[PDB]
């Protein structure tokens, strides 16, 4: 009923130099949150390198052509010079959703102060909600737990 | 002494299809916060539909021509495709006031996690402070309570 | 090992009409946080008036030409019409670092609600981290305490 897609952003994974350890975790978190999200299913994944054009193209495609309801990105959100996910994300979103970002930061900071190094963006494009999430496997579970109480209503409101 | 104006953003109310239930609440909250705000009075209200041009025009007019000290908007801050108040507001403000947004979000989240679905913007234009607030009648009371400790000094500082 | 530079923004100080009371405090906070920051030293200070061009030029110079690792600005962050530091900073940064802002706001609000009147910006330009901090002498000590747990890793990540 809600079409979720998960974008892994990683030079390493994209080059075939390493496995995606976060993608599967994210899929499985969404999957077991399905009821709480009002019926949602991961319907597509993709891997891109840490390059803004590659990130933008997918977000555009998944929003404008495939009409996903929810896109989660993983990675490319830190202080490393290659971390460009938020900049790519900011170019393509139309309506910022700063409350989602406030909640993720607030909860993540309860676990570790290193949370302050996340530079995630989030917003709506067309009728797709796009949320940047950190690249390590536990992050999606933690962010999804923080957002989950309200994310169902978020997706319903977007229509 | 401080001139407050309150803008209701709502297709329904603007079309005459329904009453403004939030406007009068906001007026009355400002009014009974007058002492705490250093002497403030709601001096004008207006209703506009959920259209960016209509919203921008009023914010411009009230800031540039009427020289309001404080403009509160109500509504148009959610995830609904018609909710365009923050996008309108972002076009017309000059200096962001992210602390006001942090406080409103932080307090609202203590009451309900659905607070994360607010996309309010806020900032200064010329010498007018503009704050987006949620469309339901209790929200202005709650946001004003969150901001009130420091809003007096905010208005003084703007001159 | 990390090159820190501290910019004081103040019409009064720049004109010679008054001393810098915050500058020396900031230098001394960085200095005595050196170990915790992985070896950092204030290597340069400058004073500029409350004018965006003056502020931008220095941030550009210190980032592009001198290659500072960390720039702290002091002052020009409130609601006063001359307070233009964040606007100047926003023009020169490339990658926002909103978690640093979230943390400073969160911690400052524990001390006083007037913290919500800070409009600080922060972000990375090239490989320089720029953080706006408030103009009063105790602020840099407080903000640095809030950021310190993670700022070492921030500077390492930027390279």
């Amino acid at each position: 009923e809600y079409k979720v897609a998960i974008l892994t952003v990683s030079d390493t994974v994209s080059a075939g130099a390493g496995p995606d350890r976060s993608g599967p975790r994210a899929v499985s978190v969404v999957d077991s949150s399905s009821e709480k999200l009002g019926g949602a299913k991961v319907v597509a994944t993709a891997v891109v390198p840490d390059e803004v054009e590659r990130i933008k193209d997918i977000l555009q495609k998944w929003s404008d052509v495939d009409e996903m309801d929810l896109i989660l990105t993983l990675g490319g959100t830190g202080f490393t010079p290659r971390d460009v996910t938020p900049e790519a994300t900011k170019k393509v979103i139309e309506r910022e959703t700063p409350g989602l970002l406030f909640v993720m930061m607030q909860e993540a900071l309860k676990i570790t102060p290193f949370a302050m190094l996340s530079r995630s963006a989030a917003g709506i494009r067309g009728s797709t909600l796009i949320i940047n999430m950190p690249g390590n496997p536990n992050a999606v579970a933690e962010c999804m737990e923080a957002l989950l109480p309200a994310l169902k209503h978020a997706l319903k409101q977007i229509k």
